[PDB]
């Protein structure tokens, strides 16, 4: 049996998580979910608990704890421990019951719990890619201090690389080691993008996009946050500095390419030249469920991939002068340092300012570009502790600087 | 330090395996040539021997091998063991400096020479489907007893099912043994095809279609038997028996996919549904360098696969009343026993009939199909030595049989 916690339960990603969990269940009994963890979602937490009857329920806010304890005595013969805060988190990933977890929580928040759940030699099913950006050589160091913790790749590009590999060679080493890349044999990867909702877009057109535009489509179904980086193509951005990291391959060695289509989910190319692909319908369920069943894999009933009826597969080129935060991205992490930081930080602020009509479609790039340039390289600390202060305080220091830059233009 | 033997150097397979053992030992000087044998073509190995070298050199014609004792002595520092006939082979085969052997000989003829090196305990990459599809059981029987002896498949789409599944498994079983696939976790198999040049043809077109226009239009540069069979599609039909015994997949499990740009060689659907898929350019250089390096990966200079150029990949299903091979094939693989020897062997006949312009395309299905149909099933022989001598029998009647329904017509 595979015990399972489930970080940001109620998120898009920990939804998700709960499908497939449910499924699967049905099939052969395969997990069992220990613990729920939201931010404010009392209420649509309170439900998940009904049907999974976790031993943990845990909600951030202190504010909304009263009425979470309230709501879960109505259900019967049920009594869970009833936590709150960093403090409930703790507790939860340090139970000796808890195997996996699933990091579903967003935005740099998720770090925080990433980091205690390796301290404690658990296999973190990682989606939240914020972290690695903006603390990829902690959680490096984190992972060779804690040698039986594991990350394993939720993000669907980065779930496709790590299925197509041997994991004979896999487990002769680990997620965001030095050498994964060549322990691998992996030679270079080709990064897919769905391109976004503006990818037909003239640059004129782009000038005058709004949030709206971006987040109106059904094809997107994620967080708002995502959804607009998907816009932007600041997500694939970041995703080309998670892969850096989670693998260890060279910047130059990372090509994104737009397919529309959404069935190839990324390629890895080996030494040989030979190319492995993952493929599917557009869905986070596989790549939630693998890392949780990884080095195997276990029967669903999902609807099998009809390539035939699909008929059609496209890749192109993106264009860097319709989507400047990628070529942002590709500069901050071969600039290395706190650069990922400081880009990751700045996009946070320029985000959600375009998401709440704040700023125009350029100006999200103008905005990451001169935080990028306001930026000094600080010698990295050795260690943990220090080095974790360090993040942290840059990561405020950048979002300070983009509240400056924004304020000063407007 | 690999000591490789390539049985049938001189044509397609075996050209192109000289090759690429050539441009990667420019990089790496991993390979040594041992062992070269052709049937009559001895300028051409002649040519062969004065760069590769080899210890051993084998003529199968024996009237020619005067003329390559003769050749030979024009090359310097050179003092190969030259050996003719099947007892040359049986040398060959039994030598301990000589651990791969690359089958690239044509027809049923190719199962003599991997019969042998499979009982010398031989790894044995395989081009030569002829062999699994009229001896798979036996192959199978085979290796059960020679327990060091693998096959490891070269045919492209099943190098790319081979190349798709994670080793870390593969390793803890090998081809042709039963439970394969639920080792492997395999659901499902897509075997891809260019679909031939007669794939826009309406019936009456197909009808009237000769060798000439199978023979100038190919996909591929290949041996002229495997060329007619790429226009009929009875090499999809082998290659669905040939997954059926290589992978224990389950003949409704194999679905048959026309992918005419050849970049997707093949994919496999595992048991939660994702899909994975090797791709590269047409070319059957990786698919052998990757049955010699298995289980691991070395560097080539092929160029690499540039996505973005490619732009466009499209699949469709083919028509089974366009190409009746195809049907037959599940039909004869379906129903089991000695069906597929007749099916293979009756194939033999008929394709050279259509090659030499003796007979129609349409015939070519409808004769194999009578011996199909005419075929009664035998008890199988438990024996090794026996089973080999029914499989014999069996095919040599299958091809008197095709030869018969033909001159009773023609
Ligand atoms: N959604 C997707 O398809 C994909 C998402 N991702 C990544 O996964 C992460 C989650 O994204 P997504 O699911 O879209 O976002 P959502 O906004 O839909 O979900 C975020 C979840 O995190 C919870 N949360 C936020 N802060 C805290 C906290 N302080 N403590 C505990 N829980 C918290 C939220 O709780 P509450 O409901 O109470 O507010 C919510 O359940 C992101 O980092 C994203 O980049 C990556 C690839 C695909
Ligand atoms: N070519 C391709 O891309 C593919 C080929 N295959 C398989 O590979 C095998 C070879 O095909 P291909 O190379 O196209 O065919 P070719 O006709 O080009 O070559 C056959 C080779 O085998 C040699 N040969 C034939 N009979 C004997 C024998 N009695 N003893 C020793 N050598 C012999 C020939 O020698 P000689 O020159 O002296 O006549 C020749 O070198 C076939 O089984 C085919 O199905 C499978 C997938 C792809
Ligand atoms: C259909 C679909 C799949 C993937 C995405 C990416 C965004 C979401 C994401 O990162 N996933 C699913 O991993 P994008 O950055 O390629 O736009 C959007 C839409
Ligand atoms: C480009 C190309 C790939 C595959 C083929 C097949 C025939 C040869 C073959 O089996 N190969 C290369 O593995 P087909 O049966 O799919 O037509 C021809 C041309
Ligand atoms: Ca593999
Ligand atoms: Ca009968
Ligand atoms: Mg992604
Ligand atoms: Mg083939």
């Amino acid at each position: 049996p595979i015990n399972v916690a489930i970080f940001g339960s109620t998120g898009s990603i920990g939804t998700n998580a709960l499908n497939i969990i449910r499924e699967c269940n049905k099939i052969e009994n395969v997990f069992n979910v220990k613990a729920l963890y939201v931010n404010k979602s009392v209420n649509e937490l309170y439900e998940q608990a009904r049907e999974f009857l976790p031993e943990y329920l845990c909600i951030h806010d202190k504010s909304v704890y009263e009425e979470l304890k309230e709501l879960v005595k109505n259900i019967k013969d049920y009594k869970p421990i009833i936590l709150c805060g960093d403090e409930g988190m703790k507790e939860i990933c340090s139970s000796n019951s808890i195997d996996k977890i699933v990091i579903g929580i967003d935005s740099f928040q998720g770090l925080y719990s990433t980091m205690y759940a390796i301290m404690n030699n658990k296999i973190v099913a990682l989606a939240n890619k914020e972290s690695i950006v903006s603390a990829g050589f902690f959680l490096k160091k984190l992972l060779n201090i804690h040698k039986n913790a594991k990350i394993i790749p939720v993000d669907s590009e980065h779930s496709a690389i790590f299925q197509c590999l041997d994991n004979n060679k896999v487990l002769k080493t680990k997620c965001l080691q030095d050498n994964f890349s060549k322990i691998n044999n992996i030679n270079k990867i080709f990064l897919c993008s769905s391109g976004g909702p503006f990818q037909n877009l003239t640059m004129d057109e782009l000038k005058n996009v709004t949030s709206e535009n971006a987040l109106k489509h059904p094809k997107w179904k994620m967080g708002k946050k995502i959804t607009i980086d998907s816009a932007t193509m600041m997500n694939k951005g970041l995703e080309v500095i998670e892969t850096h990291f989670l693998f260890d391959v060279d910047y130059n060695d990372i090509e994104v390419i737009v397919h529309k289509e959404c069935i190839i989910h990324s390629c890895v190319e080996f030494i040989d030249k030979s190319v492995i692909s993952q493929m599917y319908y557009p869905d986070m369920q596989i790549p939630i469920l693998y890392s949780l069943t990884w080095p195997d894999r276990i029967k669903t009933n999902l609807k099998p991939l009809d390539l035939a009826q699909v008929s059609t597969l496209t890749f192109h080129k993106p264009s860097l002068e319709h989507f400047p935060c990628i070529k942002l991205a590709y500069q901050a992490g071969i600039k290395g340092n706190f650069y990922p930081t400081v880009l990751n930080a700045s996009n946070e602020i320029a985000n959600n300012l375009f998401l709440n009509n704040k700023i125009k479609y350029f100006d999200i790039s103008s905005i990451i570009s001169q935080v990028l340039e306001s930026f000094n390289s600080q010698k990295v600390s050795e260690n943990s502790e220090d080095l974790m202060k360090q993040i942290l305080q840059i990561h405020s220091w950048a979002k300070d600087k983009a509240t400056d830059i924004y304020n000063k233009h407007n």
